[PDB]
């Protein structure tokens, strides 16, 4: 959420706005040139690349702070998933905040320091696929009715090779040993279901 | 991308002027910065040591660029300059100096900001073709010699399937690791000449 709690304090400069579940708070295309600080509730931002298409971008929670003043070439549409309180703040209504508290500047920088640190931090599934399928058919050894990969390929490696964030890597993983297709252990790969993975894999 | 941001150059003189040669570090792993770095002139390599000691890139500063932290980040940062560079740096007091003078120039750095996590939220290589070839050498090479065999196919169109890379680079990453006398795939046959090499550049 990346929470500016302070900002609670500051509410009164700026306009309130209340969003009833399932409400726009912000419109497709929709320019906005306001910060909105989530005083309560819950908001999804998708964003809309220009093909047409509509991707989750983050959520937002109590205290979080988005929107913004200037145009970005970024398309969001945001939606309030439950009854949500909001504080919208202009530039304009930020001068005065500031004009009261000058810490308040440095509590937004600090907010958006810290973000820009996480996303660059952490700066597809069917590559993992590719990957296990290759090994398979490649070094596989069938003991029984099922192959065996002897290898140490850890969760971090996957995503070095297949350029997967570990989040996801975890995922995959787990999805493929409740699917009963693949179990990936500390020396070994164990492949249930070639049939099912190599399908997969050609998505 | 280096998010420029020119207006900061009108007030250079209140913040601490800091040339850095090719090859000085900016910023030393675990060294706590509490300035914002401006860089006036020059360009500089951004890597991050995560906590289990590894390294990869970051982002490369440009002129003009602004990077550095008045707070803690959670981002363990070694930072050098690639030429020689130019920079300013400005602490929280300095900051104070600027604010109180021009009023603006709060928001020129807001915008700045605001730019750069709706990059990186929208967002949000030759490296991994490498960590493919030694993974599959370690554990399934066979040494002869002075060289590492591995038997398997492995089609350059696959090789770019599992690791996301575009063609063109695996094309040119194949081709220089055989010039190279580092690893050659002959049919279906991998032959890794050079695997210190191999580990060092993955």
């Amino acid at each position: 959420f990346f929470p500016i709690e302070k900002l609670r304090n500051y509410t009164q400069m700026g306009l309130i706005r209340d969003f009833a579940k399932g409400s726009a708070v912000i419109m497709p295309g929709e320019e906005i040139t306001s910060m909105i600080f989530l005083v309560e509730g819950k908001i999804k931002l998708d964003i809309i690349f220009e093909d047409g298409s509509e991707k989750l971008l983050y959520y937002a929670g109590g205290n979080s702070l988005i929107g913004k003043l200037y145009p970005t070439g970024n398309n969001i549409y945001a939606t309030a998933m439950e009854p949500t309180r909001t504080c919208w703040f202009s530039e304009k209504s930020l001068r005065t905040v500031f004009r009261t508290d000058e810490d308040m500047i440095f509590e937004i920088f600090k907010n958006y320091l810290t973000k820009v640190a996480y996303y660059a931090r952490q700066v597809p599934t069917i590559r993992i696929l590719r990957l296990f399928y290759e090994l398979c058919s490649s070094q596989g050894k069938r003991v029984g009715d099922t192959y065996e990969i002897t290898m140490p390929l850890s969760q971090k490696s996957i995503g070095e090779i297949t350029g997967v964030h570990h989040v996801t890597v975890s995922r995959v993983l787990a999805s493929l040993k409740r699917e009963n297709i693949l179990d990936k252990k500390k020396n070994k790969i164990i492949v249930y279901n070639l049939g099912e993975l190599k399908h997969l894999s050609e998505q």
